[PDB]
């Protein structure tokens, strides 16, 4: 109960982030200004399953100059099922197109899609080569699923900071580095994300379209990223939130992320 509260009665991240006894990395970006305002914004977090949006990005980038690509088909195998496969445990033993593969990543963050969409663009190394060409010099995936959602301080594998995430968001799902039907359609994926009901979302008002992804592992991570569009028009905003806290339980977790959403609600006014 005590911690519960103290998160509610939190009304800056800086006190967010004590009221959990956790380590909190938020960037709220003005897209019309860049102005930006957080807490640890330029350090290190583990993407964990933030990462599937620009692997996403990665698979439509491709497919911009490789006709089809999208419509290809990819064999679900046995031995391709991990834990937590929601889409394609459904498709063992025929396939899926690469387009399908993408939503599944995004909206349930299927671990076996994001594998088997790693194989179609390249690996880790390609996604890694598309943040750079987008002008991300800090983001980075090295390793597949499950492995990839480990953490340790001061190793950088897997990793993003809240303020490149942020940017790279602006640049991706709103800005040119995708064509606009191929960033239309990862947007409306992002908007589409079934995963985030209890996070970012829960703490903005009505007034904002959301689109998110978010992320976990089992020892302290819990983050979401999300585009927020206003719906009754203007420049959109982008919120990344990395949250590291082991001291609390998963359910609690969610709730400091649904407060980044209150807080950052208020200060956007
Ligand atoms: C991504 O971080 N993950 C994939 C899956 N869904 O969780 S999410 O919805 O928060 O992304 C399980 C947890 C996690 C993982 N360990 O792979």
């Amino acid at each position: 109960a005590p911690t519960d509260a103290a998160i509610t009665a939190a009304s800056d991240f800086a006190a967010l982030e004590k009221a959990c006894a956790g380590r909190l990395g938020v960037t709220l970006l003005d897209t019309a200004s860049g102005r930006r305002i957080g807490h640890r914004q330029d350090e290190r977090f583990p993407m964990c399953s933030t990462f599937k949006s620009m692997l996403a990005a990665t698979v439509l980038s491709q497919a911009e100059r490789m006709p089809a690509l999208l419509d290809r088909r990819v064999p679900v195998g046995e031995a391709d099922l991990l834990s937590h496969a929601p889409v394609t445990r459904r498709h063992a033993g025929k396939d899926m197109t690469v387009r399908d593969l993408c939503r599944a990543t995004i909206i349930t963050s299927d671990n076996t899609a994001a594998n088997l969409l790693f194989g179609v663009v390249g690996g880790p190394p390609a996604v890694t080569a598309f943040l750079r060409a987008s002008g991300d010099t800090v983001s980075r995936s090295d390793r597949l699923e499950p492995e990839l959602n480990s953490f340790a301080k001061g190793d950088p594998r897997d990793t993003t900071t809240p303020a490149a995430m942020a940017a790279t968001l602006q640049r991706v799902v709103l800005g040119e580095v995708l064509q606009p039907a191929s960033r239309q359609q990862l947007a409306d994926w992002l908007i589409d994300n079934e995963t985030g009901d209890a996070c970012l979302r829960a703490g903005l008002g009505k007034r904002w379209r959301v689109g998110d992804k978010t992320g976990s592992n089992g020892e302290d991570a819990r983050n979401d990223i999300a585009v927020l569009w206003p719906v009754a028009g203007g420049a959109p905003w982008v919120l990344t939130a990395y949250l590291q806290a082991g001291a609390i339980s998963y359910e609690q977790r969610a709730s400091v992320l649904a407060q980044v959403g209150r807080i950052a609600d208020r200060l956007i006014g």
